């Protein structure tokens, strides 16, 4: 779910701010994204897009019926780490997959200021 | 912006985890909204939506091409009360009271967990 998306980006990054660091960056990451992916940390968000797209295919997750921000999966985050519980059904493991290398993914790419709450209208 | 919201509801609602309850609630507290709306608290949602639909047809917001999450405001926090800027500029000004109408609203309504995470595709 959503929040626990969140969870993992400040489990990853102790210090972070997700949704004030994240939502509104690049052409990819927020809802949506269209365009080529203006850096390292946009194609982050584009693979978490792509990988939702993907779970919302599996067969697996075919009774989930919405977003699969709407679907809870169990995870834990243990000193930076993050964890996918290994209990997790298929289409949970899944979509708490996606999360979870989204997360690290962030925090290895580079921040680009610049790149932040762009006219994604004249540049994606 | 959708951070300063996040801070808002937090600010009205001490306890709270806002992504965590509000989000992926009943028919309009979450992505689109269409329906009617199952609850009061789920119309504090399905009436922000509206606001929000509001501050883009509405001419001084005319140079944010984006979604109103991705404004930025001045707002403050004090004992649980919500203080928009003066020194915001119409737009600004308008979405902030958007977020702040919509914070209180939840403050007041009844969270009832049976709507929480609804099949929106069956019941919407
Ligand atoms: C202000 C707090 C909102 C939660 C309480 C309010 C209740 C109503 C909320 C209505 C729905 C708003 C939330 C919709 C956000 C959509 O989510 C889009 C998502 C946001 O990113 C979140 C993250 F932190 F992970 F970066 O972009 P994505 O590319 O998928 O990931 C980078
Ligand atoms: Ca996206
Ligand atoms: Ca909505």
């Amino acid at each position: 779910a959503l929040w626990q998306f969140r969870s993992m980006i400040k489990c990853a990054i102790p210090g972070s701010h997700p949704l004030m660091d994240f939502n509104n960056y690049g052409c990819y990451c927020g809802l949506g994204g269209s365009g080529t992916p203006v850096d390292e940390l946009d194609r982050c968000c584009e693979t978490h897009d792509n990988c939702y797209r993907d779970a919302k295919n599996l067969d697996s997750c075919k009774f989930l019926v919405d977003n699969p921000y709407t679907e809870s999966y169990s995870y834990s985050c243990s000193n930076t780490e993050i964890t996918c519980n290994s209990k997790n059904n298929a289409c949970e493991a899944f979509i708490c997959n996606c999360d979870r290398n989204a997360a690290i993914c962030f925090s290895k790419a580079p921040y680009n200021k610049e790149h932040k709450n762009l006219d994604t209208k004249k540049y994606c």
